[PDB]
């Protein structure tokens, strides 16, 4: 499936830098340059699950070439919204690297330009949109599913940045109903209910009692995959994450931190608030201490089996009337 | 019109921060205080435009309090686009005041989470039009208008930051076709085209052939208000414009510089040279001496008079069939 999603990347690449009102060369060249960047070089597991969900919900008669290919375009449109969340993200964390090579942010000659280079991309799902998917039926839905789902997006984001001020020790508010909230709205209605509700409404189905059945599901699936990304901040291979971690030094309400603070002792608790959220490397090297110390690496461990089993649950329970598979599939590709 | 407009601003603020999912509570409670400090302050030029453009284009019997409301409401979206553009610009410009305060991004605890803000705002547009004019007409064309209209500026920025590199004396590029160009994509379109194709469409007038009639008049007239954004950067009573001009030291392609570049002789371009695009004040305070010497004030002064009588011709061959004031109006406000 992969391939032939990233095969489509030259055809999106190449649309979106047609236009050649030459006065704006210069500004699309950069546009292309940016998409190059920082669309291509992460899993997709996005922009595969609205073209593979698509294919578990029309019927194959109904799968012509046009609508195969606005399959992928809303696809490689979810991947668009990763991208612009990605580029702001990093510079709003100050990261280092992504996907395997520095952030686009930390180029030469780059920096805060990427502000405008993120709202670039954000522009161009939408453009893509009304280039495909315009003489649709589902149009309005698709474009008032992502213009939505971006918000909640900001909200989560907003949510993270509020809890984790810089400068400040801020152990008190990790608590567990505060990290289901952050995850709920920065990564899970964007990650796994957009994707999937996009193929529904480009498969006719638009019914609100479907879409809130597939959300229960997609949302708690969501969660657990941002519990696996911040364990996987901190105890996961960059090689194989292509980024650093930066949670512990960001002052982050991690699951992580969010389980040391429910298991340590006032003994360990006093060190997590030494500690947490400061930038000298031994600070971080003593709070993963802490954590291998509190047995935090089982407990995750734990709790993937435990997630796997309820989500399992929820897809029996109110997968239907959809075909099983459609997340079968996508809990398959997030379960390591 | 602009005390009933911005009285209209509790109502605006209280909407969008009605929800209470108190899990996002806190969220909503900085989303409010992001609209306070980046909405208010302003001249209201856009939001003002939409709400005159409408008065005089709806048969005043049809004008009821909802269509009457809907129409400060998107008054009130133009408004939030400028915010979010703003809070940007600003700092990617790396801006120190703007609307007479620090710009929000200076403010102590906001840094660069204003990236984050910033797209909040963006969102609160949509989010706005479809708690209004979802089961309008024109719904579509709006949300349309205003993608589109973000896209084109977000185009001309980039045109911007690629003419004015930093560390890099790009004194070659600044040509009048490049400066036509950058500002017809970064101001023109958001700033006159947008709040009026707005209330068009709000008025029943969806022909393409008026609103790009309409469109001939607005650019030109953007481009005019640009060139005066810039005038103004340097020669501007900052307590009158509530910000500070950066243009110089930013190395921006302004149509000052784009001046004085036409009319310096050698001796002059190369005090232009090495003085242009550098943060030393006497280096700066060097330009504007240029400037001076050159008589450019004049300049624009003859411009202005130039270039209002085009627009007047303009809007003599253009204004028909829409009633010639939703024009003057428009020129009247921005002619000083
Ligand atoms: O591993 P990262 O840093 O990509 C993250 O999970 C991505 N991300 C997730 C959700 C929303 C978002 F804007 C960005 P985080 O939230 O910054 O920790
Ligand atoms: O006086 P300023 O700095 O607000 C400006 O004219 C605003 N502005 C104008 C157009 C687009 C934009 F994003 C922002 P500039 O372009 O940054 O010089
Ligand atoms: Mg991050
Ligand atoms: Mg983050
Ligand atoms: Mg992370
Ligand atoms: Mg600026
Ligand atoms: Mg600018
Ligand atoms: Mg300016």
């Amino acid at each position: 499936e992969k391939q032939d999603f990233v095969q489509h990347f030259s055809q999106i690449v190449r649309v979106l830098t047609e236009d050649e009102h030459p006065e704006i060369g210069d500004a699309i060249a950069r546009l292309k340059e940016v998409l190059e960047y920082n669309a291509i070089g992460g899993k997709y597991n996005r922009g595969l699950t609205v073209v593979v969900a698509f294919r578990e919900l029309v019927e194959p008669r109904k799968q012509d070439a046009d609508s195969l290919q606005r399959a992928w375009t809303v696809g490689w449109c979810v991947e668009l919204l990763q991208a612009f969340f990605l580029v702001a993200d990093d510079i709003m964390d100050s990261s280092l690297t992504r996907r395997g090579q520095i952030c686009w942010y930390q180029k030469p000659g780059v920096g805060l330009d990427a502000i405008n280079d993120a709202n670039l991309l954000e522009a161009c799902i939408y453009r893509l949109l009304k280039l495909y998917c315009r003489e649709q039926p589902y149009y309005l839905n698709l474009i008032e599913l992502f213009l939505q789902s971006s918000y909640q997006t900001e909200i989560g984001q907003t949510l993270d940045l509020l809890t984790a001020p810089q400068g400040n020790v801020d152990l008190v508010r990790f608590t567990e109903k505060r990290y289901k909230s952050i995850v709920k709205y920065k990564t899970a209605f964007y990650s796994f209910y957009l994707p999937i509700a996009a193929a529904m409404y480009m498969a006719g189905i638009d019914g609100e009692k479907e879409h809130a059945n597939a959300k229960k599901i997609l949302l708690e699936m969501g969660e657990f995959f941002q519990i696996q990304d911040d364990y996987l901040d901190l105890f996961g291979d960059p090689s194989v994450t292509g980024k650093i971690g930066t949670d512990i030094q960001d002052n982050k309400c991690s699951w992580l931190v969010v389980q040391c603070l429910q298991r340590a002792t006032p003994e360990q608790y006093q060190i997590l608030k030494e500690n947490y959220g400061q930038k000298e490397a031994e600070k971080v090297a003593r709070v993963k201490a802490l954590y291998e110390e509190l047995d935090l690496p089982a407990v995750f461990l734990q709790y993937e089996e435990d997630s796997y089993s309820h989500i399992m649950a929820l897809i029996e329970q109110y997968a239907a009337p959809l075909p099983p598979a459609v997340f079968l599939g996508l809990a398959r590709k997030i379960y390591k």
